[PDB]
């Protein structure tokens, strides 16, 4: 097809929650091979711009600053904050998922490390009526995630996109006005 699976996953987030406009500074998390930085970048336009991160490398997108790395070192995060510099973040987006085992009570915390990494770095480099997208399994942990970021967030929705594998356990939280 002409897009990815991942991509039309984002199109229909936006077309339900209006979460890009245009001129934004976006972060994207679990990046590669490229898919949602491409469909940001529509949205956002030449003037907007995306921080991405993934362990994978991935081709290179204008308008994207793209750093290859591993999320959960600390080291990673500092050079994702030097590429943010003083812009304001408006939309952090995450599609970190582990590498899967196939046994959920060991995948879930696998993945659930992932998306709290995520949301501390919305703690601290979202912006204040900014909004953040991730991908979550259903299961453990995730009652609790939720809580989480209903308690930053102002209006928080749980979506299944219609191109999201209805076999898949994954949804994607979308929460919206960060709290100041
Ligand atoms: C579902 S794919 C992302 C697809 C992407 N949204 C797109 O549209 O092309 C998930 C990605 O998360 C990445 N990932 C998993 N753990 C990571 C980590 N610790 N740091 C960075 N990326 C990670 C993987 O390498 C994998 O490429």
């Amino acid at each position: 097809g002409l897009r990815s699976r991942a991509w039309f996953k984002l199109d229909e987030i936006q077309q339900s929650d209006k979460l890009f406009k245009p001129g934004m500074t976006v972060v994207d998390l679990g990046a590669a091979p490229g898919g949602w930085s491409q469909y940001v970048v529509t949205q956002i336009g030449g003037k907007g711009r995306i921080i991405a991160c993934d362990l994978l490398p991935m081709d290179p997108i204008v308008g994207v600053d793209f750093l290859q790395g591993d999320f959960r070192d600390e080291l990673v995060m500092k050079a994702l904050l030097e590429r943010v510099g003083d812009s304001k973040v408006q939309v952090v987006m995450s599609d970190m998922a582990p590498n899967m085992s196939g046994t959920p009570a060991v995948d879930i915390p696998r993945a659930m490390y992932l998306v709290e990494l995520a949301l501390e770095m919305c703690r601290d480099v979202l912006a204040p009526g900014g909004s953040f997208v991730v991908k979550v399994f259903q299961g453990e942990g995730f009652d609790e995630y939720l809580r989480e970021i209903r308690s930053l967030f102002t209006k928080v929705k749980v979506r299944k996109p219609d191109s999201s594998r209805a076999r898949s356990r994954e949804v994607y939280i979308v929460a919206t006005g960060r709290k100041p």
